[PDB]
């Protein structure tokens, strides 16, 4: 069947009652659109794993602690779906930013995550995790998903929908996809376009820093901060400016501990205009 | 045929199944201890659904006084027993460390900002935060078509519509007008709380809203004098009133030319229960 746009709540709530009616498992894929091959890799999954697959574009304004960042965010509807008719989506939701918050957002019913908002990059970001566990959670409300598919490539966002959908009672399977790369390794980012063409070849230095690292931690190293001086070192040696550096339970986000199962590494390093970010699942 | 389930995979289950029967299905959320005034709540709800879920769970995010957490009754065997004669499909009584299960310093919550820090959130700072959060809890495991709700907490009410509104919430919240005792007292499992002597007292509460009511029937509409006297005559009979408000019944803001309903909301101390009611006053002529 053709690919269904919906912008209004009302023809949203019609479709998805049927949806349900009907018995059919519904997939969602939430995005900000603007997209690339690595959102097209989420609607892949989701198309195995339900009968119908929702995918959202909404530029998110609760989470844009800086207003005007707002008014810069790249809008290319008819591109996005271009991409994700071919891609096999069964419906995209695409609202005006008045429909989804007609109260504003001040007042705007919210939820929130403990510690994992507000630790790493919600430490310098308040109210940012706020507002995507509040629009998740309301885009869960609407369209009532079983399996909603996240990219790895933001894994605290990872990690913070899937703490809220243990805590808040929701029956949605929630499924990280890992970053596509280019050959050389790089992961796919908008912000690789930002990069000059001397700058895109000293870039796939981030991720072999990276799983420099999570070899030795394959083996056994546990000297979590020699590991991360290291990996600044290598870094600025190469010609990236490192940002803080961690690694931390693939769960909590926090340090390390004798119980934990997972880890996360996780880089960031600026490159001219870009700050680019990669990181890396260990088994413990 | 009423079922019983206390497991979160359990409920899962059933729900499953009543939806792939064709079911529409009303939740009655409640903290047990039920009486009456319940029993109406779930008449009211099988009038509106195929099958209604009632819910028992003594909720501590809401418990901004650890004492009246401690206190508050549980008697779930007798409450069972009453909804199976009342046609409850399924009573869900899970346990706070199934809800909980980490406990509730990193437990993810909900706020509604519009109405959890005036009024009565203003008297019970941190009480709104837990309801919403276990409202919204249970509104995601059971996915109803409808919830109903007493008018006894009118506040909480509004609290949750806007909740629904916000969050996006295919809901119909349905309220329920507030069950009384043959002398007036509004049912409460609150009201457990009392000594005989109290309960005897307790209905001064009702009686002294309604004379409030019958003034404002009359004309009267000087707000802060008329609460003073309300204020007067609790404290006279031996309650310690908590603030007193007299608000828009649609909209909880004061009053104005515009106003066509308005609530009465009270709130008083009587030996160790803090007792809640209100009443609606129409204000056209
Ligand atoms: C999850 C998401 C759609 C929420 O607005 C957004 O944060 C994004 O695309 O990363
Ligand atoms: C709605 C409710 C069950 C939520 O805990 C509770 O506040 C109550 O019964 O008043
Ligand atoms: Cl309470």
């Amino acid at each position: 069947n053709a690919m269904l746009i919906i912008e209004t709540l009302p023809l949203l709530r019609q479709q998805i009652r049927r949806w349900r009616q009907e018995g059919k498992r519904i997939a969602l894929v939430p995005t900000m659109g603007n997209l690339h091959e690595g959102h097209m890799t989420l609607v892949d999954e989701a198309k195995t794993r339900a009968d119908v697959v929702v995918v959202t574009i909404f530029v998110n304004p609760l989470q844009f602690e800086r207003p005007d960042d707002l008014a810069h965010y790249p809008r290319t509807l008819q591109e996005d779906c271009e991409k994700l008719t071919r891609h096999g989506a069964d419906l995209v939701f695409a609202p005006a930013a008045a429909d989804i918050y007609p109260a504003g957002l001040e007042k705007q019913t919210y939820v929130d995550v403990p510690a994992l908002s507000t630790i790493l990059e919600g430490a310098s970001r308040p109210g940012h995790f706020r507002g995507v566990s509040t629009i998740v959670s309301k885009l869960f409300n609407l369209i009532q998903p079983d399996v909603a598919c996240f990219g790895e490539k933001d894994y605290q966002q990872l990690a913070l929908i899937r703490k809220m959908v243990a805590d808040m009672g929701y029956d949605i399977n929630i499924v990280g996809v890992p970053t596509v790369r280019a050959k050389d390794g790089l992961a796919l980012s908008s912000r690789n376009g930002y990069l000059t063409e001397e700058e895109r070849q000293i870039a796939p230095q981030l991720s072999k820093i990276m799983w420099a690292l999570a070899e030795k931690m394959a083996l056994g190293e546990r000297q979590i901060d020699a590991l991360l001086e290291e990996a600044a070192a290598q870094l600025l040696r190469v010609g990236f400016t490192p940002d803080e550096l961690f690694i931390r339970d693939a769960e909590t986000l926090q340090p390390l501990t004798v119980d934990s199962q997972q880890a996360v590494i996780l880089m960031a390093a600026w490159l001219g205009k870009a700050r680019l970010i990669d990181n890396q699942l260990v088994d413990l």
